């Protein structure tokens, strides 16, 4: 009964699978490489700008999650 749940906020557009696996690779590496953000936008079939926009953002959301003072 207590659980509870929210958020479901964002202007963001991606797929089921998209952002499971945009997740679990944000979570080994906050930022990638071109060499690599180039290959990944083909892999999960999205855009540079979305595989760019996406990660930088999730960062600046995450830091205040970690404790990770500095």
């Amino acid at each position: 009964g207590s659980s509870g749940s929210s958020g479901k906020g964002g202007q963001v557009r991606f797929s089921n699978d998209q952002t499971i696996e945009l997740e679990k690779k944000f979570e080994t590496q906050k930022y990638l490489s071109p060499p690599e953000r180039k290959r990944l936008a083909k892999m999960l079939q999205l855009s540079e700008r979305q595989v760019k926009t996406w990660f930088q953002n999730r960062r600046a959301k995450w830091r205040r999650s970690g404790p990770s003072s500095g």
